């Protein structure tokens, strides 16, 4: 029944300005496996993103992870934008440092 992506956006380490880190966006619990997950900085997709293989779970749903090496800056805004068939409008999940 409930096949919308359940999404978490988070950094590997607690954020500090100027310090190398990794931004992650994790989507799980969705069907069909087709999904658009985009890490965003200042309203534009972040360069350097690397996507995991799609994986399925015993509850017959799929998951995927996107991550990108990044150095958070103050004054910048980060987010994960998710597009999926189950979502009427694409959803933007904000990350706060």
């Amino acid at each position: 029944a409930d096949l919308t992506p359940k999404v978490q956006v988070y950094s590997r380490f607690p954020a500090s300005a100027g310090t190398k880190n990794v931004l992650n966006c994790f989507a799980a619990g969705f069907h069909p496996p087709k999904i658009s997950i985009t890490l965003m900085k200042d309203g534009v997709p972040m360069e350097g993103a690397q996507y995991s293989d799609m994986s399925f779970n015993d509850d017959w749903t799929f998951q995927r992870l996107v991550h990108a090496d990044f150095t958070p800056s103050s004054g910048s805004t980060y987010a994960c934008k998710v597009e999926h068939e189950t979502l009427k409008e694409p959803q933007v999940y904000k990350w706060d440092p």
